[PDB]
Parts: structure tokens; sequence; C-alpha cells
């Protein structure tokens, strides 16, 4: 009846775009995160021992971005302000919605030409790449950065693109294990955000939530900023394990197996 | 419960063995929900070419089409399962490909830009998918040869290429000449299905695989031309979308809201 053989049979629907409203709901696909907010309060920063060289290679390939960015980014010193938070993760979030789309298209791509079933694995990546660019469009919103920032986003996305392309052929494990360690700094980041909201440190104008983020996270119109970030880092320590999880199947040969994440979305 | 403690955990690897191979875990949630006396009625439609773009991909289709139905010597014996089938299986690996492919540089655009897509990435991703449910069904009613899997491999090689260049420097040309792909995708299925009725290709695998009985959420009662059915009403979704989003793009609408969020 709603979407039916009248519709279609029709050429093209190209008439209607001026009649059909921007929603906010219809940026994201319906898989929106769910996290209440007094648990995911508890969150907290975690570690995970590389085991090889390709562990070790992704660590310390990791700490040398955060060094480079943190440096480059005159952040490390001058005063903790909302203008350079903002602006950081902005940067942070056009890269980090890049290794789950290489992942989950080189998946993709492998279950239609060897013909084989991929076990939950593309939907995950693929909605891990939403998550982060849905933290970018809310960003977006509280700060629009200037062209400076404009330029290296663009260069950065070409760089990053052709490097985790190769990276995901030559060694899934490392691409991985790589996410992984970026997600453990990006939960370093947004508790000490939240520490410093709660010592009084920083006060943030922005004390609104965006409504993309109100709706693609389920929020109240009443909550606060520190609300906002709290349910942004639930979503990265999630990409934290999923990916050290992901790594560590590659390292034991279960590349093939089922993710074991699509049963821990069922209540037992 | 998905909550801090879980969140918390260095890993899961442990969990790998007590999780259960689901048929349901295949696929995103985004299932088609068709209903069949409905989609009985899918037709085949032919969209006029504006300019020498969607000339140009007209062409390249129906080129394709001719090469495609020569080295399969499609022409050559009778209407088979095992010719039907098998062709398909090759069809659906090159079919997976443009909706990955425009979904992911829409994606690129969206994060460099930092834009609103409005939209059209997660439709072209479920079109991605839904080729490649096509293909996991497919693929149980019959594994193919091995000059098969070696011609599918060597193809995604040449169509992934194409794609991606295709689609940075046009996007119009590839969401047209997918549009033209979905409609012999339909004039094919429905050929198919006229087949069945008339008799002259009276289907073996009358058992509808599980990957397909839930996906489409069809009765265990369902039939080969039933598959058919939701499987060419699958196709002809595309074949409107992908007509609409080339029209979007010569109309300069690309960065307009998907209008099919809506009419979902
Ligand atoms: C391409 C330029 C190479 C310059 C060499 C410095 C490489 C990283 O530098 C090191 O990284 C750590 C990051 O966790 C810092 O905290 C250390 O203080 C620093 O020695
Ligand atoms: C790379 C090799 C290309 C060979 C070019 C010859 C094209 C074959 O002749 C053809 O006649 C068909 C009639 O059924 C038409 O449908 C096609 O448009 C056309 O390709
Ligand atoms: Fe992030
Ligand atoms: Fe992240
Ligand atoms: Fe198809
Ligand atoms: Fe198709
Ligand atoms: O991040
Ligand atoms: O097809």
């Amino acid at each position: 009846p709603v979407w039916g053989h009248t519709q279609l049979n029709r050429l093209s629907f190209l008439e209607t775009v001026p009649v059909v409203p921007l929603r906010v709901s219809d940026e994201s696909s319906e898989d929106r995160p769910t996290w209440s907010l007094p648990d995911i309060e508890n969150v907290a920063i975690t570690h995970k021992k590389p085991n090889g060289l390709v562990d070790t290679l992704a660590y310390r390939s990791v700490r040398t971005c955060r060094w480079l960015f943190d440096t480059f980014s005159l952040y490390r010193f001058g005063s903790i302000t909302e203008s350079k938070v903002i602006s950081r993760c902005l940067f942070l979030e056009t890269v980090a919605g890049v290794p789950g789309m290489v992942g989950g298209m080189l998946r993709h791509l492998s279950s239609l030409r060897y013909m084989t079933r991929d076990k939950g694995w593309i939907n995950t990546l693929l909605v891990e790449a939403e998550n982060e660019r849905m933290h970018l469009m809310t960003f977006i919103e509280l700060r629009q950065p200037g062209l400076p920032l404009r330029v290296s986003i663009i260069i950065t996305q070409a760089i990053m693109y052709l490097f985790l392309l190769v990276a995901y052929v030559i060694s899934p494990r490392f691409v991985h294990r790589f996410v992984g360690y970026l997600e453990e700094e990006a939960v370093i980041t947004y508790t000490g955000v939240m520490r410093a909201i709660d010592e009084g440190r920083l006060r943030p104008t922005k004390n609104d939530v965006p409504e993309v983020a109100r709706v693609y996270w389920n929020l109240s119109k009443n909550a606060t900023f520190r609300d906002l970030i709290n349910v942004i880092r639930a979503d990265e320590a999630e990409h934290r394990v999923v990916n050290h999880t992901f790594a560590d199947m590659h390292e034991k040969r279960l590349q093939n197996s089922v993710n074991p994440f699509v049963v821990l979305k069922k209540n037992p």
C-alpha cells in the first residue's frame, strides 16, 4: 500500500523533491545508539597490551599522530577553552568516519567476489562510520571552522583514505588495532573534558544540544553539553572494544567467523 | 544489557565460540517488506535519455548485455534453471558494487566538507546490501564452477575501478547506468516468472533458502517464483531510485534531501 507497484512503476520522483521536508531523523539510519546517562557516566579509560610487531606498530603510529597533532594544533598549551575542544574533535571526526567505511566496503567486496557470508561484520563497521560522522554533524553546529581547518581536513582525507585502503588490504589486523588505540585516546580526551566541566575549569556557552544530537541520541531538551559529551564518549568506548575485538579475531584467524556483537544487541 | 561494564572490557575474543550463526544477522535490519499480490504488477519501464551522458550510459548497458549474452551462450540451448541462476550469480557480484562506491563517496564528501547528506548514503548502502543479499540467496540454489569464480574475481577488478572513476567524474552517469541495468533486471526476471507460468521452466529448487525467507519475510510454503517476484520488486525500487538520483544530479539537486526518506 504505502510503497507498492504503482510507485515502483514510476520513471522518476524528481517532481516530489520540493514538497518533502528536511528532517533531522533522516540524516542517519535508524540504528541509533540508546544509552542511559547515569550508567554511561562510569565509562572508563582502558589500555590493551599489544602483542606483536603489528600491534606495537599500530600503537606507536597512533602515539606519534597524537603528538604531531597535539603540537601543530597548539593545543597542549593555552587554556582548555571550549573553542579548542570543539575545533580539535571537529578535525578528528572527519578522519574517524573513514576506517569504518573502508573496512566495510572491503568486507562487502570479498563477500561478493568469493560468494561467502559476512556474518554481521559489514553493518557494524558501516554504523561505526556513520556514528562518527554524526559526531561531526553535531560539532559543526557548536562551531563552524575557518578556511585553514577546511583545507587541512581536505588534504588529510586524501592521505588517510589512501593509507587506510592499502593498510586494510595488506593487514586488516593492523587497521582494527590502530583504530582500537585511537578510541582509547578519544575516551581519554572526553573524560578529561567532562572532568573539566565538573571541576569548573570549563563552563560552556553552547549548553543547548543541537537538534541532530537530540533526536539521534534521544536526549531531552533539558540535556547539558556535558550530557552530549557523555553519550559521545560512550559511543567511542564501544568502538574501542569492537575494533580491539576485531583485531584479536584477525590475530587468531577468525576473520571469517560470526561478529560477536550481533548477539550483544539481544536482551537474554 | 549494553552498558558501561561491557564498554569497559578490553576484548570479546572469548565469546566468539558461543555466539550462534543466525541468518537474520547476515544483513542490517532494514529489510524490504513487499506484499506479493501487489508487486505481482511490477512492470517494465524505459526512461528516455536526456542528453549525451544518458545515451552513453544507455549504450554501455546495451553493449554489456550483448557481450554477456554471447559469451554466456544464453541464446544457445534452452532456458534452463541452471543457466538462469548461474547468470544472476554473475550479475549480482557486479550489482553489489555501484551503491557501495556511491555511498562511500557521499560519506567522504560529507566528512571533508562537513555537510549534511540528507539521507542519500544509507539509501545507497542498503541497495548494495540488498543486491549482496540476492547473491547470498542464489549462491544456495547453485554453487558456480571454477571458471565462473575466476571470471567473477577478474570482473570485480575492472568494475570496481571503472565505477570509482566514473562516480568521481560523473555520478549522473553512474546513477543513470545503474538505472538502465535495473531495467534489464526487471526484463529478465519478469521473463523468468513468465516461463514458470507458461510451463517452459519447471524449477527444482522449490524451497526458498532460509537467508531469503527471513530477509524478505516469506512463509515456509513460498515458491521459487515467489522468490523471483520479491527479487524483481527490489530491482524495480532501484530502477526508480537511481533514475531519480540521476535526474536530481541533472537538475543540480545533488545536495537536496533524498526524496525516498519520506516515501519510506
Ligand atoms: C615525523 C617527526 C618525528 C619526530 C619524533 C617524535 C616522535 C614522537 O615523540 C614522542 O611521542 C610521545 C607521544 O606519546 C611523546 O609524549 C614523547 O614525549 C615524545 O618523545
Ligand atoms: C569490445 C567489443 C565490442 C564489439 C562491438 C560490436 C557490437 C555488437 O553489435 C550490437 O548489436 C546488438 C543487436 O542485438 C545491439 O543490441 C548492440 O547495441 C551492439 O553492441
Ligand atoms: Fe570520534
Ligand atoms: Fe572514534
Ligand atoms: Fe540484481
Ligand atoms: Fe540490480
Ligand atoms: O573520535
Ligand atoms: O539482477
